[PDB]
């Protein structure tokens, strides 16, 4: 009821950030985990670090922006888990910081492609694998940016809106198939995604600091504070929860004028 | 204050349905309207009908899925309006009815391309014409399917969720340039089985008419609607308000 012992999981983008915390969380609870990123060297250091802790994790290098690579990854995962998937976490995603009128066609292709299209497409080709397990969970990762507008990430927000709506549809269409579908939508979590952005441009430093002051709790979240909810939603204890988007944001989205 | 006299408007997909009604409504209240569709003879009979009833309306054929044709359309709109656009109504849209697991890449490209990308790209390049008018308005068409899940239209819902979010971002960024951006999200407006079900779900017990949507789009463009930005308003006969009736 509160264990993932003997479950199979695919977590996309698990070499850093929230994704690293998620594979360590599910694998600690007893899941067989498979993950992926775009740097084999980085992916390798992870597999060794995880192998040293007694965590049962596998992985391969995959750019999720390519349809044929998504097709291949799922073949691998089907062979390794023997045609059975319990959990799919569509964690991987990217952000680009510009004004709404400056985003290009290529930015559009990068953001919607990895943040929405890849995530949705994996959910499609995973369906039969999750169905065959009879206890399937699809978790998408949204954002506070999928609630109200934030500066410099308009096109990112749009992609998180597609995710939020896609969550509801899959939840209703697949519930009869014993698959539950939810999104976890973080506040500011201090990861590479934010550190790279604020290193690049001190205007992004500004914006982030002001997201944290807006956060009633007055601090950025920790990756594990997000993976904890992601783990819970996969517990059989969570068997009536589907179609939900839940913010883990320190009260950010509850805050109107504080 | 309740006048659109001497405004300039671009509404996409004005050759039928809600887009037709919006052209007539906006033009009937004094706006100069530019519109487009995908075939000459359909677009041309509208242009003939609207001119006979004294409406000030122009139009050209465009495929909103081509980025080159979107650029060329905005350059043409820029020419005829003299660099000044008050109103942009992103009306054009499509639906494909499949199960979530069945939608192909072509489906994705048509539905996301038409509903979100074209609506977004047009907004990017209209921006200086709207900024120049010093009284801008961009309006997206959303859907009840961008509120909660409906059968057969998962990928379409997603494209409306993206629109909902973009109308908040654009509203917040462009508010200083006096451009206001809102979405109108209709319910069923005039798969039978499915549509029949949605209608008994809407408290008013009937499907809407096109001019029940355009009425709201016209008001949102009035100077009277000056403090209203970043909203999504469902014109749905109560559909979204109803949990269990
Ligand atoms: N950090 C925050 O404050 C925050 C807030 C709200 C929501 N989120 C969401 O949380 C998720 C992860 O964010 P994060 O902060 O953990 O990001 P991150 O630190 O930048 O890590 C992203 C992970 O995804 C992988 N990835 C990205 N694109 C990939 C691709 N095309 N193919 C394969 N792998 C790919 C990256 O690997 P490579 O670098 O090797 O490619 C990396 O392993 C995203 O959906 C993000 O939108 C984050
Ligand atoms: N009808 C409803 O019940 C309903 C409900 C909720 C939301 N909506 C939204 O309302 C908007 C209009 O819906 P509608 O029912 O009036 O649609 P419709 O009857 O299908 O008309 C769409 C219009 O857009 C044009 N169009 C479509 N694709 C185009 C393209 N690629 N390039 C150029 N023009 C294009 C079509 O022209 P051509 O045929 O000549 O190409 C047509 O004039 C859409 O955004 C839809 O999402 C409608």
């Amino acid at each position: 009821r509160w264990s993932l012992k003997g479950t199979t999981a695919l977590v996309t983008g698990g070499s850093k950030g929230i994704g690293y915390a998620i594979v360590e969380e599910l694998a600690g609870l007893g899941a067989r985990v498979y993950t992926c990123s775009r740097n084999e060297k980085e992916l390798d250091e992870c597999l060794e670090i995880w192998r040293e802790k007694g965590l049962n994790v596998e992985g391969s290098v995959c750019d999720l922006l390519s349809r044929t690579e998504r097709d291949k990854l799922m073949q691998t995962v089907a062979h390794v888990f023997d045609g059975k998937l319990n959990i799919l976490v569509n964690n991987a995603g990217v952000v680009i910081h510009k004004e709404a009128k400056d985003f290009t066609e290529k930015d559009y292709n990068i953001i919607m492609g990895t943040n929405f299209e890849a995530a949705y497409h994996l959910s499609q080709i995973a369906y039969p694998l999750l169905k065959a397990s009879q206890n399937g969970n699809v978790i998408f990762l949204s954002s506070i940016a999928g609630f109200s507008a934030l500066p410099s990430v308009s096109l990112y927000s749009a992609s998180k809106g597609a995710i939020n709506q896609m969550t509801k549809s899959l939840a209703c269409e697949w519930a009869k198939d014993n698959i539950r579908v939810n999104s976890v939508a973080p506040g500011v979590i201090l990861t590479p995604l934010v550190e790279t952005a604020i290193k690049k441009n001190p205007h992004q430093k500004e914006e982030i600091d002001n997201f944290i002051v807006k956060t009633p709790m007055g601090r950025a979240g920790k990756p594990q504070e997000v993976s904890a909810l992601i783990a819970f939603l996969c517990f059989p204890a969570a068997s009536y929860i589907t179609g939900q988007i839940i913010w883990a944001d320190g009260g950010f989205t509850a805050n109107g004028g504080f």
